[PDB]
């Protein structure tokens, strides 16, 4: 499997880590990408598209890298599986219900309610590990 994500401080980052280790506990191996890294069509070959970034902007998806990456792919996802995971501040997720319309809107079939985590883990570092396990389930 595949997670892909853009960290701007390393909190969305930590996050698609333990994501791994979740998937990885569930006995599948499973690769971290950072955005700018991304290989477009190896990563459409993936049942499913783990995609992370922290809120950026005005509850949006960050626009030098992450941005563009979804609009890149946006026509080539219908009828694909993904989970949408990333970081928080001030806020309580509007940015990542926007992501989930976002997708849903692209025909992709969401299947998770999306993971947000208020900055880094910490506390909330076994809930990362488990969205991992619940993908590796499917
Ligand atoms: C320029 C900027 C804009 C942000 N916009 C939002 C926002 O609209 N809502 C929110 O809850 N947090 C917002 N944040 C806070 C980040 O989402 C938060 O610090 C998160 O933990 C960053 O994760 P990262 O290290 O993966 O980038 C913003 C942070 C920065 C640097």
């Amino acid at each position: 499997m595949k997670i892909v994500y853009w960290s701007g401080t390393g909190n969305t980052e930590k996050m698609a880590e333990l994501i791994a280790k979740g998937i990885i506990e569930s006995g599948k191996d499973v690769n971290t990408i950072n955005v700018s890294d991304v290989n477009i069509d190896e990563l459409l070959n993936e049942d499913i598209l783990i995609l992370g970034c922290s809120a950026m902007g005005d509850e949006v998806l960050e626009e030098s890298e992450f941005e563009p990456f979804i609009e890149e792919i946006s026509t080539k996802i219908s009828g694909k599986k993904v989970a949408l995971f990333g970081s928080y501040g001030w806020g309580d997720g509007k940015w990542m219900r926007d992501f989930e319309e976002r997708m849903n809107g692209y025909g992709c079939v969401v299947v998770e309610t999306p993971l947000i985590v208020q900055n880094e883990p910490d506390e909330a570092e076994q809930d990362c590990i488990e969205f991992g396990k619940k993908i590796a389930a499917i």
